[PDB]
């Protein structure tokens, strides 16, 4: 029997599944939700006019006056080395069935795109890409408010999770232009207790209103939810026009590095990140109170 | 007149239809929501990385620092064999017209199903597939809670039979890399007490939302129901990564051993199961108190 | 049922499965009517 | 752990079989093939 070792029991070798099950692996979301822009450069200029164009609406025998030139603004979206170094024993790569050279280049992309997900959120800027939530905030309508800062909607606590006055604010705080292909992006747990919030009579404002094959949405607009967002801190737009992920047209370069320190393999795997608020208006953020 | 049993009575037989009509036959849910991996050996071992890989977001002129390997988790997925040994009389075999090698076939085909939901949900692991309820869980996060067991929620009994707040953080337990593509596994007893809960004003929280031709869906997931499961017990998740029932290879092998004992043929048609937990972190199981 | 045998255990007996009988009988379901050969003749609308 | 559970051991699938001794028996003795289950041999006890 196969439970005495002796007993026919080494024989039995455990047939260890090759491919490695990569518990971290998703699909971007931002890369998908997002533009992905291939570029050879330190920095990526994206020029974006901010508007101011006028017409005069002249009538039959009036002179036609001058019309104020429209503006451009700069979005300068600066590439930074985003990498890991793991070093894997030399041993480990030779005496191997499941490929652990390609099980790590996988692994550490998963992680690539866990800290796209965090850097293009919360990144700060400093030396990687700036996210949309670091980038300052102001709470006011598109025409009074400076670019390249997005509207932040601040509700008291009263109404925040109580009704759906400010997700819907949020919705119209877009304009239709960015409306038509916009997504949602919230936290898992502030997803979860916007799915709580409840109105002073106890029903709940979002009622699971969903078939089976939809995707979860939100007024009418697909959730592409991001993990590593703050607690409370929500935000939706057009992120294909509202931000620019610029990746390095190198990609992924995964030199294995084998000579540094022998006995020892160092996978490098580096990407140049960069990341960016573009359209500062079709992206708004909505701030709630911590409960 | 057929009523009376000489007047011509006798000449009419019943028409019994050859194709025995199987009660308990259904779609193996299990199968069709979990991954099957035919295998051939005693144990199967899925590589599931923990994770930890990390990215240091290096700088122009910064030298670049280690980054901290990524760890691999074992789970020894064992196969063992569940049979059925029925000892049919040698007499039916031969006298029947409908098929009594292929009926008894497919009812114990059909066991096999029931008894794989049955232990690939609530089984012990003695010598069997250890179910994910089986499996200790443990109220903790993904980033702290230990791998191999599951996330569990137990929230009082005032909000888990009157709100939707238990199956909301069931459903946002699941990180979005796993709620693509979840599905619900609840019992029907269980079922039924969660399609009657009803807030403290009397409406009811899941208002049967769905259309003719929708699947049973909940909080936008569908919901495959499992029998054997405990009253007052949920489970949520993408059971294609979240749980592996590993057959073996020859599969279900039926020798019918008509020596052993003339005068019977006894079906043997034993097949080797096993089944675990895969990617922890990919199922969510929600207790809730018994009312 | 099965026993969920283990590795060097005596496969015991499993119990074997039942049968039920449902005898559906079948009987005349009829319907007599007596039309008069008349309308069955005078008719555009064909009666039968 | 980490990439240890990676290293599968590699084992072999012949085994080695014990080398027996040659079967020196019945290449030293007479061998007999017969169809029955009793060989009875008469020989000579002397006494003449």
């Amino acid at each position: 029997s196969t439970g005495v070792p002796a007993d026919g029991g080494y024989t039995v070798i455990p047939e260890l599944n090759t491919e490695i099950m990569r518990m971290l692996t998703d699909e971007s979301t931002m890369r998908r939700i997002c533009t992905v822009k291939k570029i050879s450069s330190n920095e990526f200029k994206q020029l974006v006019s901010a508007g101011g164009a006028t017409v005069n609406h002249g009538e039959e025998g009036k002179t036609r006056e001058q019309t104020s030139t429209p503006q451009i603004n700069e979005v300068s979206i600066k590439l930074y080395p985003v990498y890991a170094y793991p070093r894997t024993t030399q041993e480990i790569v030779d005496f191997s069935d499941v490929d652990i050279l390609s099980w790590l280049t996988g692994e550490i992309g998963d992680t690539f795109t866990e800290t796209e997900e965090s850097d293009l959120v919360v990144g700060d800027g400093d030396k990687k890409a700036k996210g949309f939530l670091s980038v300052p905030r102001a709470e006011k309508n598109d025409k009074e408010r400076d670019f390249g800062t997005l509207q932040v909607i601040k509700p008291s606590e009263s109404l925040a999770w109580t009704s759906a006055d400010p997700l819907i604010d949020l919705k119209f705080a877009l304009r239709k232009k960015y409306r038509k292909n916009a997504v949602w992006v919230v936290n898992s747990t502030t997803a979860a207790k916007l799915q709580k919030v409840k109105n002073a009579n106890g029903d709940y404002i979002w009622r699971d209103r969903l078939q089976a094959g939809d995707p979860d949405t939100l007024l009418g607009l697909p959730v592409e939810y991001l993990e590593f967002m703050p607690d409370n801190v929500i935000a939706l737009g057009d992120f294909k026009r509202g931000y620019y992920i610029v990746d390095h047209e190198t990609g992924v370069r995964t030199r294995p590095d084998n000579l540094t320190e022998p006995g020892f393999i160092k996978i490098f795997t580096q990407k140049y990140l960069g990341g960016g608020v573009v359209d500062s208006n079709a992206i708004k953020i909505l701030e709630l109170p911590q409960d």
